[PDB]
């Protein structure tokens, strides 16, 4: 049928749509079923339809965002703000609440407002992609570098606002985010930090401004629609070298983590954000599943062995990058070589020492860790026909026993639900994201429903072991926020009071992070 | 006269006090004029008395804080929460609103709950002073170091909660704060980050947890009473060396800042938070005003020259610390010498090469920058009889012109109001605090009132040049928050709805950072 906002008639919605068209122009409101299918979750989860958009609106300016918000308030139309809407693995551009309108800020608000060489920052509109920014930096011959995630088509703004991560020293995007401009849920515009002081040049210099520090409350949040964002850019070091360490055994995970933490916590010699990818993760990047195993079932141990031998990779594959003058890079690599060399079967390769298929991932990490955005890692989705992923990412202490327990808990459930377990340990200073990508056939309703049920079990089971996810998909947001229920759901109750204060009509992205406004609370979604 | 909360009778206040005694014990509630005088602002601003506490309550469990907040809600008693209450230059323990009850959490909640060597963090109760933490690190022979402000008698928690600053690479206290436990304004307890997930080991490992990031909203805020807070501790490097660069001329400020920025933005070779102190600031630390000038009125040029000659300092004095193996320190120091050496009159001294009276500041900075707390800088308040200070701290871009333009704006007003202008530029990566201390005779109303009117003009004047302060005194919080009025006071209105949602009875520290709850708005308060 026609997809409508909850409790909005065909009559009110057509009226709301015409008002939208009056603000942004006829060409920049999408509302037909055929055109709207590009904005559904490319990696859908569950058998039944979920997260359907009623319309897509593409404003050009802050003021247009204001009027769109003002219209939504009058007609009770829920608004789902996105930038480039490439949140793939977490719902893409699809809104949490079926029937919501996508506000695609990125389509036409895509200008690089400023790139300041002296102070090393960028002021961006949501539409500026990692590729967009890299092209700017290269063309203007910049000494600065950006920090990208695995896929470069994302928004520097959009990624920050869901607290996504990169892999250079500037990997923590929210940390380096400096100032923003947001349209609050009833259409008022506000600037944070020094942007709040008229005429200040310090908007991108000093994050905090004066009084309570709000910026964080607009990340993984439904408290507004962001129209501008500042971020800090690191200067490109004079040289760099990337390396791979293959580890033969599954049980090697324990010592890898335990050896890694002393080398990582002081940001030297492990300067970048190290990643520890399993053989499944790496194999999927360069090959199809059917190359190794033709059956329907958890892959047998001999099949795993073929992947390792043929790709010349270990069960665990450590990828790092070193920066600075060659002598410093030499000393740091020397230290890494001999800390990790204490593990039987460890083998060491630099980005200059491997041109084979197996070294494709090392060559890609070398680009990502040097602020060169890539799409090469889209090849993962060729693992199986109509390939999709969901991201189940629990946060772990950098401890080999915690890491082993998590590895074994997840592989256990993946085998049960007949999904390949692909893992990438992203290592911060004192914490670790255990990235589990589950790749499945999107066109097969049982794969979708198996993915949904399996991850709901893993959310619950991880919680009973004392682990939470940093970020999750539309389908798991209620299940994930339910796990942060210390003091009888104290945190959700806190977020609920603020959402109802700023958004009294419950307009902005209802259900985001399991945070529902009053008019939707207890309403079976 | 007995000091009472606004609109609360003696009978109703006596009842509230007795209820407080039933919770904390009668010996931990102070309500008599004589005992309350210790809790006045030690550095009072303006002639008329202001910021008078009605009572002081010292709970020693979260459970007691909850009960006290619930009582305050019943009786409409305003609560001002403090840790050690040593916020000197900004009001000390004194509440913004006259009549408020101080909740001194630090008196009895003063336990180090954990210090973890492996992950390098501490979980602290508000009462733990920098001296307390240092003592612990030393007793247990820890490899970690803390990051303290200039005065070590404050709270690690309390300092963080006002976004205070230290001078080690971990100088950004809020940045390294990881998890907290807060009592919300109606008595409910909440844990943030991974603390919100029951049984998680990652509370002090991963700050963000899931969904919106709230921790910042409890800094320079009146949204609750913090009972526990995590902070990361940096590993003590193998060696360190501290240095002083004296610059002879006032006008040298420009080239110093311009030369500093390239050396600072990459955290090397300026690894430390550098401070640039003027000859007044350093003179005050080791000598009284009457050693140079027994006159009344701004200090003459020959007196300024005598200070420089006698202390063997310049007008501007640069104080840095270098960390790591001696070869690394030696190369960094080499770079700093020929960069700054381009300024005519620059001179260099290491902490090992100066034991004269002028080098006390250098010896004190060497302590502070290595995580060794100090009170040596209390000598600053002997400048004049009954000395107190206020902190006027505008944020400045690391631009020589901008630093210069501020320097003259402030000195201009200081001379007009017959206050000596003492400056310490604290230099972050891409931003500087222009710390302006005004030292004055707290015992004469003219001096107090001259300080109040001068800092009001300097707030207003700095705003018209596009500069805002990062932190301010009780007396200036409305004037300061008034300057951040982009979008027609957009920022304050946002804060106000959050305060009103979480605090419908307007209990917690009304007027903090110029943020008043409903019942006080437009009330000459
Ligand atoms: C499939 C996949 C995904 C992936 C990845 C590898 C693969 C194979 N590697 C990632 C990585 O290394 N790091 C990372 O952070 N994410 C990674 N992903 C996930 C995803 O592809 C990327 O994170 C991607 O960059 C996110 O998409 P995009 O950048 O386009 O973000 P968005 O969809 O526009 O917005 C994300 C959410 O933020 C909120 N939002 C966005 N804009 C606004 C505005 N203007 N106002 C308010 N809220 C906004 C919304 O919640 C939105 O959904
Ligand atoms: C006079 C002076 C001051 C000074 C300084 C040098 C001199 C000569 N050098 C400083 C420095 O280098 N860095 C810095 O950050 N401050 C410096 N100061 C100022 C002062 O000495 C310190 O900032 C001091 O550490 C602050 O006092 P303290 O640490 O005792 O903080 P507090 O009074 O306990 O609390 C501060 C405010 O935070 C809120 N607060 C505190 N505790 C709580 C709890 N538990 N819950 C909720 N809110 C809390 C209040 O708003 C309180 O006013
Ligand atoms: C190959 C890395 C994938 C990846 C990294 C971080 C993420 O948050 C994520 O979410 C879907 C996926
Ligand atoms: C002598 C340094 C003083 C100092 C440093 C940081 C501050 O915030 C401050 O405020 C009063 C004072």
């Amino acid at each position: 049928t026609r997809t409508l906002p909850p409790g909005v008639s065909d009559e009110r919605f057509d009226a709301a749509l015409q008002r939208f068209r009056d603000v942004v122009g006829d060409k920049w409101v999408l509302s037909t079923a055929d055109e709207l299918e590009a904005f559904r979750d490319p990696y859908p989860v569950g058998a039944a339809e979920a997260n359907l958009p009623s319309a897509v609106v593409s404003p050009e300016s802050t003021e247009q965002v204001q009027d769109i918000v003002r219209i939504a308030n009058e007609y009770g139309i829920p608004l789902h703000p996105v930038s480039t809407g490439k949140n793939n693995g977490y719902g893409g551009a699809a809104p949490r609440l079926s029937g919501s309108v996508i506000v695609k800020t990125g389509e036409r608000m895509n200008r690089i407002l400023e790139v300041n060489e002296k102070y090393g920052y960028a002021l961006l509109e949501p539409g500026v992609t990692y590729f967009d920014l890299y092209e700017y930096l290269q063309s203007h011959d910049s000494g600065l570098m950006l920090d990208c995630p695995d896929l470069g088509w994302g928004s520097v703004v959009g990624n920050t606002l869901d607290r996504g991560v990169g892999y250079t020293p500037y990997g923590d995007h929210f940390m380096w985010q400096t100032g923003l401009e947001v349209v609050l849920p009833q259409g008022e515009v506000m600037r944070t930090g020094m942007g709040a002081l008229p005429g200040s040049d310090a908007w991108q210099l000093f994050p905090y401004g004066f009084g309570p520090f709000p910026d964080g409350m607009f990340t993984q949040s439904n408290l507004g629609i962001v129209t501008k964002m500042g971020i800090a850019l690191m200067q490109r070091p004079p040289a760099s070298q990337s390396f791979l360490i293959t580890f033969d055994k599954e049980e090697d995970l324990e010592q890898i983590v335990d050896i890694m933490l002393p080398l990582r916590i002081n940001m030297a010699p492990l300067q970048n954000v190290p990643v520890l990818r399993n053989i499944f993760m790496d194999a999927a990047a360069v090959s199809k599943r059917t190359e190794w195993f033709d059956g329907d079932g958890p892959m047998p141990a001999e099949a795993i062995e073929r992947m390792k031998k043929d790709l010349d990779l270990g069960f665990w594959n450590f990828y790092g990058t070193l920066y600075g003058p060659p002598p410093l890079i030499e000393m740091y690599y020397g230290m890494i070589k001999e800390a990790f060399g204490k593990i039987p079967g460890a083998r060491f390769f630099t980005h200059e020492e491997r041109d084979d298929r197996g070294g494709h991932v090392l060559q890609d990490r070398h680009k990502i860790n040097n602020g060169i955005p890539s799409l090469d890692e889209l090849q993962l989705l060729d693992w199986v026909p109509n390939g999709g992923h969901i991201g189940f990412v629990p946060v772990s202490a950098p401890d080999g026993r915690e890491a082993m327990k998590q590895f074994e808990m997840v592989r256990n459930r993946a085998n049960e639900y007949n999904k390949d377990y692909m893992a990438q340990f992203i290592i911060g200073l004192r914490e670790m994201y255990h990235v589990c990508l589950f790749i499945y056939d999107t066109a097969d309703p049982e794969a979708r429903e198996e993915i949904l049920q399996m991850t709901k079990v893993l959310v619950r089971e991880a919680a009973e072991a004392g682990y939470g996810e940093y970020r999750t998909h539309n389908a798991l947001m209620d299940d994930v926020m339910a796990t942060f229920n210390w003091g009888d759901g104290a945190l959700l109750k806190f977020h609920e009071k603020i959402k109802d204060a700023l958004d009294p009509n419950g307009i902005i992205a209802p259900g985001k992070s399991g945070i529902w406004p009053q008019r939707f609370r207890g309403q079976n979604l």
